[PDB]
C-alpha cells in the first residue's frame, strides 16, 4: 500500500535527515531503520511517566553547505515523533492532495529505495525538457525564496492551509489541529519553526505551501517550487513583478515572507542549470563516455588538472557547490594511479572543505592508510578543525572514517570532540567504547542540569548508552524501554 | 508676424548651419543675413539659363563631434533654397501645425534673436522640472534613435505625413507635393536625404516626425522627441516593449526605422541629465555663485585640474561632450593668471579635439599673439592637423582666428588647405586676397570640369568671389546677378 510505504518512510528512512539522495549528510553508522511503525504505535499507545517541561527537544546537527554555512538539521524526540508520524499516517487520505500537486517538485513520492523525500532525485533528460518547455515563449525568469521557511513556519497555520484562514479561525478536533499539535511537540512546544530533515516536516512545509501553490496556479502562473524556492516563467515583466506581489500576498496570509537577498529576474534565455555547472561540464575530463572503460579511465594529470580548475572556479564564481559537483564528475572513473593524488587533493579541499569530508569514504579502501602514519594525522588534523568550526557532518564523517576504518584518534582532539557537544559525534565516541568515561561525565553533567530539554538534546546518545547496558534510561516514560524491548537500535550493523 | 519673423529666420539666421546656441558649427565671419525675403522672391520669380544636371549641390562642412565623428552640414544652393523658403513661408497657415506639437522639444519656434531652431535653448529649471514631471510614477525610460533621420527621410513622404499615406497615393497640385519637390532639389534632386542645418530641413523633418507624434500621442504614451531621439516613461515594461514596436511601425509607415544601437531601457530613477554631466558639475569648482567677482574668479591650480579631472572624466567615461561642458563651465571666470595657462591647455584639447577650437576665439584678446612666436606655429600646427583629419569646423574656426588676429600662415599647410577642398576654407582664404592665385587654381579645375554638381558645391565661394568682383559667375542664370545687385554678401562686416 501507500498508506504503509509513508508509514515505512516516515520512521524506517526519512527519520533521520536523509533528504539528500547522493551523499547523506549523516553518515551510514546512523540508520534509522529497525524502528518499524509498530513501535511507532505502541510508543504513541505508552502513556507513563511525567515531563515538567512542554513538548521535546531534538539531536542538533550542523550541516555544512557550499559556502561553509551551517543548517540545523534536526533529529526529533522519538515519543514526540512516533505520533507525529502515526497522525500523518491514519490521517494520510486527507494529507495525500500535496502529492497531487504538480508545482512541487520535491514532495512526496513513492522512491524505490524507501524514502518519500529525496531532493535532486530526477533524471537530468527530464529536468531539462520541462526546463525548457516552461521557458517556451517566455521573457523573464524570476526567482524567489521563502526567508525561513524552516525557521518560521506557523505551526497554527497548518490548518490555516487545510480548510481556510476564517474557517480555521472561527473552528478555534480535526485532524490538521491535532497535526499543528504534534508538530509543536517535536520541537519544544513552539509554534515557529519545523526541525529540519525529517518527512514530518517536509509533510507539513508542503500542506501549507500547497495553497499558495493553488493560489497561483489558479492565477494563470507558470512557476515550479524547490523546498522554498520559487522559479517563474514570464511572457513580460508584468507577470515577473504580479507574481512577486501575489507569491508575496500569499505567503503573507500564512505568516511566512520572501527573501529579497535571494530574489532576482533574469532575461531568458538564462542557463539551464546555473553557469558554474556547465562551465564544469564543458570543462570535465568526464564528459564523454567512450563505451570502453580503459579509456573511461582519467589519468593523473587530468584528474588533478580539472580539480584545479574546479578550485579556481568556486574561488571565481562562487555561486553553488563546484566543488562537490566536479568531485562527483570524476570520484567513480579514477585509475589506480590517480587514487592516491586523489585523495591527498581531497585531503586538502576536505579541511578547506568541511562538507566534502564524505567523498573520503569512496577512496579509503583503495588508499593504504597505514603508511607511515601521515593520514593518522591527516583525519585528526580534520577533527580539530570540525571541532574548532562546530562542524557537525565534517565531525560525525570524519569519525565514521576513524572508527570504521580503525585508525587511532588523539587524546587532545578528544578534549575538543568532548567539549563541542554535538550528540551525533558523541554517539560515535560512545560507540567505539574506549572513552566511557569522557562521555559518562558528559551525560552526567547533562543529567545534574536537571532540564529536560539538554536530555532531549541528547536524547540518541542516551539511548545508545540505555540501548547498549551501559547507562540507564534518564526518563520516567517507557518509550525508550519499548525501543529497546523490541531492538530498536539506531547505529545498526548488517 | 509669425509669418514674417519665419521668413526672416529661413534666409537671415537659419540658412546656414545655426542650430546650436552656445557657440556656433560656423564662424561669425560667414553669415547669412542680408539674405532678405525680397531677394528670395527675386531669385524665385527668375526664370533664366538652363542646368543640364536635375537639382543642386550643397555646400559641404564636416563639423566634429564629441568622439570626433564628422558630420555632414550643408549650405543649399540658394536658388534652390530660396524657392524652398518661399513655399514654406507662403504654406505657413498650413504649416504651423508642427509648432502646435507638444512632443517636440525643438521646433519652429519664435526666437528673440531672429531664429527658430535652436537646440539646447530651454532653461535648466523648465527642463528639471519637466523631466521628473513626465518621471512621475513610472518604472522604465525608453530612449530610441532614428537611424538616419537626416540621411534617409524620404521627402515623397512629405505628403504623405500631411494628408495620410494611401490618400496621397492615391492623389498621385497639393502644397506637400510641391514642398517634396522643392527639397528635393536641394539636394541633387535626390528623393532621400536632407541637408543638415537649413530649418527648412528642420520644418521638413518635424512635418515627417509629426505624425509619428501624432499617433504615439493618442495611443497615450509618454514620450519627448528631441530632434530624432524618443524619451518615453513607462510604468512597466510592457509600455517600454510596445511604445518600441509602435514607434518602429510608424517609422517603417514613412520608411525610417530605429536605431537599434542608441536603443536602450533603464530602470527609473536614472540621471535627469547624463552621468558625467553631474559628476562635472559636482566636481567644477563654479558650482557655486559667490555674488562677489572676486570670489567667483577661479586661480590656476582650480582650473588647471578641474580640466585635468575633466580629460580623465572623458578617456573614462566618454558617453557625452565633457571636455565642452567642462570647459564652458570655467571659460567665463578666468582670472588673469589663469588666461596664458588655460589657453596653452585649450591649445592642447583642441589639437587632440577639434571641436574645442571655438573656445579660443575667447582668449584671443587677453592673449598676446605676437609672443616669440609661438601660438603662431600653434595655429598652423592645428590647421595642417584639421587638413590632416578633414575637420571642416576646426579648419574654419582656425582661419577665423587667423584673418582675424592677422596671425601669419605657412606655405605648406596651405598647400593641404587647398587639397582637402572644403568650400568654407576657401572662402576664408578667398577674402584674405593674398592667396589669390591658389584659389583661382581650385576653381578653375571646378570649371573646367564642366560639371555643374561641383561649382554648386563650390558655390559660396564662387560666389563671393563673383561679388568680390575678382571672378565672373560660373552660372547662365541670373540668380547670382540678383544676389550681387542688391548687396548680398555671405561674408559681411558690421
Amino acid at each position: 500500500d501507500e498508506k504503509r510505504h509513508l508509514y515505512e518512510a516516515l520512521l524506517r528512512h526519512n527519520y533521520f535527515p536523509n533528504q539528500k539522495g547522493s551523499i547523506s549528510e549523516i553518515p551510514p553508522c546512523f540508520s534509522s531503520r529497525t524502528f518499524t511503525p509498530e513501535i511507532a504505535e505502541l510508543i504513541s499507545s505508552d502513556t507513563s511517566g511525567r515531563r515538567s517541561l512542554q513538548g521535546y527537544d531534538c539531536v542538533e546537527y550542523y550541516a555544512t553547505r557550499y559556502n561553509n554555512f551551517p543548517r540545523t538539521l534536526s533529529i526529533i524526540h522519538p515519543k514526540a515523533y512516533s505520533k507525529l508520524a502515526k497522525h500523518i499516517h491514519d490521517n494520510w487520505e486527507e494529507i495525500r492532495f500535496i502529492k497531487e500537486n504538480e508545482n512541487s517538485m520535491i514532495k512526496p513520492d513513492m522512491h524505490a529505495d524507501g524514502r518519500i523525500i529525496i531532493m535532486n532525485y530526477e533524471d537530468a533528460e527530464t529536468k531539462t525538457i520541462r526546463e525548457l518547455n516552461d521557458g517556451f515563449g517566455r521573457r523573464f525568469k524570476v526567482n524567489a525564496d521563502i526567508s525561513g521557511c524552516f525557521t518560521n513556519i506557523y505551526s497554527h497555520s497548518i490548518p490555516w492551509a487545510v480548510i481556510g484562514v476564517n474557517n480555521a479561525k472561527i473552528a478555534l478536533k480535526h485532524w490538521s489541529d491535532k497535526l499543528d499539535y504534534f508538530q509543536r511537540q517535536a520541537k519544544r512546544n513552539e509554534t515557529h519553526g519545523v526541525p529540519i530533515g525529517p518527512a514530518t516536516s517536509s509533510i507539513v512545509c508542503e500542506i501549507i505551501l500547497s495553497a499558495v501553490d493553488k493560489r497561483l496556479r489558479d492565477d494563470g502562473f507558470l512557476f515550479r517550487r524547490y523546498i522554498a524556492a520559487y522559479t517563474c516563467y514570464c511572457k513580460t515583466h508584468d507577470d515577473a513583478k504580479e507574481f512577486l506581489h501575489l507569491l508575496g500576498m500569499e505567503l503573507s496570509k500564512y505568516k511566512l515572507s520572501l527573501n529579497l537577498h535571494k530574489t532576482k529576474i533574469t532575461n531568458l534565455p538564462g542557463t539551464l542549470n546555473d553557469n558554474w555547472v556547465s562551465l564544469l561540464n564543458v570543462n570535465s575530463p568526464t564528459k564523454k563516455r567512450f563505451t570502453d572503460q580503459d579509456l573511461n579511465k582519467l589519468s593523473s594529470s587530468e584528474v588533478i588538472n580539472f580539480l584545479d580548475y574546479a578550485v579556481q572556479l568556486n574561488t571565481q564564481v562562487g555561486g553553488g557547490s563546484i566543488l562537490k559537483y566536479a568531485i562527483s564528475l570524476v570520484i567513480n572513473n579514477l585509475d589506480e594511479y590517480t587514487i592516491t593524488q586523489v585523495y591527498d587533493y581531497l585531503l586538502n579541499l576536505s579541511w578547506h572543505y568541511p562538507m566534502l569530508i564524505p567523498y573520503l569514504g569512496v577512496l579509503i579502501e583503495h588508499v593504504y592508510l597505514d603508511d607511515g602514519d601521515e593520514y593518522k594525522n591527516k583525519f585528526n588534523e580534520i577533527l580539530s578543525m570540525c571541532a574548532e568550526n562546530k562542524c557537525s557532518d565534517g565531525m560525525a564523517w570524519t569519525l565514521y572514517f576513524c572508527i570504521k576504518n580503525n585508525i587511532d584518534i588523539d587524546d587532545d582532539v578528544i578534549e575538543k570532540i568532548i567539549c563541542f557537544g554535538d550528540c551525533l559525534s558523541l554517539c560515535l565516541l560512545d560507540s567505539s567504547d574506549i572513552y566511557e568515561e569522557k562521555i559518562n561525565n558528559f551525560v552526567s553533567d547533562i543529567i545534574k542540569l536537571d532540564y529536560e530539554y539538554d536530555i532531549d538534546r541528547y536524547w540518541l546518545l542516551f539511548y545508545q548508552r540505555f540501548f547498549k547496558d551501559k547507562a540507564p534510561s534518564p526518563y520516567n516514560d517507557k518509550c525508550f524501554d519499548i525501543m529497546k524491548g523490541y531492538g530498536v537500535d539506531f547505529m545498526p550493523d548488517e
